[PDB]
């Protein structure tokens, strides 16, 4: 999986997506370099 950080938050960072399906539990959004980082605590 696309790991991505956010201070204690971990998820998922999908590419050039502008979707990200908060219906996984996910917390935060922050951007990284490659897209959309998704971040629940995974």
């Amino acid at each position: 999986g696309t790991a991505c950080s956010c201070g204690n938050s971990k998820g998922i960072y999908w590419f050039y997506r502008p979707s990200c399906p908060t219906d996984r539990g996910y917390t935060g959004s922050c951007r990284y370099f490659l897209g959309t980082c998704c971040t629940p605590a995974d």
